[PDB]
């Protein structure tokens, strides 16, 4: 099951450079495709864009960390 993480709509400039560029690379460092949602989160505000960690837990939970290490900070798993 592919798992959704909260990104600040602020931050998708680091882990996701100007058209998701670093969230591949995440991909490549791991498996699962971390790509950017349409979801809209628990708060149904703008400033949070969901992610989609897409692959098999394994691979999401690595490529989670990877992000938490981009931010260096936690990610909530949202859905």
């Amino acid at each position: 099951g592919e798992m959704t993480f909260s990104i600040p709509t602020h931050k998708c400039g680091l882990v996701i450079g100007r058209g998701g560029e670093n969230v591949k690379a995440i991909n490549q460092q791991t498996g699962a495709f971390v790509e950017i949602s349409r979801q809209l989160p628990p708060n149904g505000d703008p400033n949070f864009k969901l992610f989609i960690i897409r692959g098999s837990p394994q691979q999401i939970d690595h490529a989670k960390q990877l992000i938490e290490e981009k931010i260096e900070g936690p990610l909530c798993p949202v859905g």
